[PDB]
């Protein structure tokens, strides 16, 4: 079976996020090879899963999901361009994803959107407490793998 | 605000679906100039959403949203056929859904996904009974209209 080989950013919620796998929030402190599981969409996948946040190129085999909102964390447009170094490619399958979009002292949402639009990639805000947009990040971007 | 206008296909539940305003299930039987509503990954907008199953054209201002897979509903190739004719365009924002997906004997949906790959768009199965699928819908195509 296809292996969804898709986490990455700056440091300050990646790992919560994936922590999909285990449908409950960490408020706690493992973040370095750090997941499997077994549908989306009518399609039986597994995948794989959350980096820290120097030559370390040697992970982004790699789709990449790559902020949190009340961090003004400019670093994801650092990563973008270092995947563009290893992987060589203007295009390669990717959700901008910014994340902690419950709290409520945040980044405007259009910001973003507009370097979306400028990369031209996914979007999509997200939060590992409550659930909202936990699992839309990572379905969207597998849908991408078009690619 | 941003006017988030976007359903379409064959005769056999188009409604179900779109009765995320509703957030319950009808399977009862209104299908004609069929909804409001006021965020998507934090912004905030409205949308304007139901076809019946000749002129009528007149109606695809439009995104589409575009068959239920216990039903092989080759129509929908002739629906985005006729939008290329009154849109004029091969790229329009856009979504392949395969609803009830809950269902026991089915479409083997990587059938879809490679059509889907051949337009060009997202293939997102759906389901207005269990929820599962209702709202991935809806969301990704506004996030297309990167357009
Ligand atoms: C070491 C390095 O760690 P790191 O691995 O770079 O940090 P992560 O990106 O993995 O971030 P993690 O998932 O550990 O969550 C960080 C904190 O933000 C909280 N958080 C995450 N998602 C949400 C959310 O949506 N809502 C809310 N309200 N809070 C959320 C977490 O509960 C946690 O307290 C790191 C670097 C700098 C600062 C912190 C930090 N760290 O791991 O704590
Ligand atoms: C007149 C024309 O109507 P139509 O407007 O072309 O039909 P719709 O596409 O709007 O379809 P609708 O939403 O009315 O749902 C149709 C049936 O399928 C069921 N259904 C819809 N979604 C799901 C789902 O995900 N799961 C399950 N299990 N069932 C679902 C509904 O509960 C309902 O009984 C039409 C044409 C042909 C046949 C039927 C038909 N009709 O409206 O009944
Ligand atoms: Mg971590
Ligand atoms: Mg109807």
């Amino acid at each position: 079976m296809t292996e969804y080989k898709l986490v990455v950013g700056a440091p300050g919620g990646k790992s919560a996020l994936t922590i999909l796998i285990q449908n409950h929030f960490v408020d706690e402190y493992p973040t370095i090879e750090d997941y499997r599981k077994q549908v989306i969409d009518g399609e039986t996948c597994l995948l794989d899963i959350d980096t820290a946040g120097s030559a370390m190129d040697q992970y982004m085999t790699g789709g990449f999901l790559c902020f949190a909102i009340n961090n003004t964390s400019e670093d994801i447009h650092q990563y973008r361009e270092q995947i563009k170094r290893v992987k060589d490619s203007d295009d390669v399958p990717m959700v901008l994803v910014g994340n902690k979009c419950d709290l409520a002292a945040r980044v405007e949402s259009r910001q973003a959107q507009d370097l979306a639009r400028s990369y031209g990639i996914p979007y999509i805000e997200t939060s590992a407490k409550t659930r909202q947009g936990v699992e839309d990040a990572f379905y969207t971007l597998v849908r991408e793998i078009q690619h």
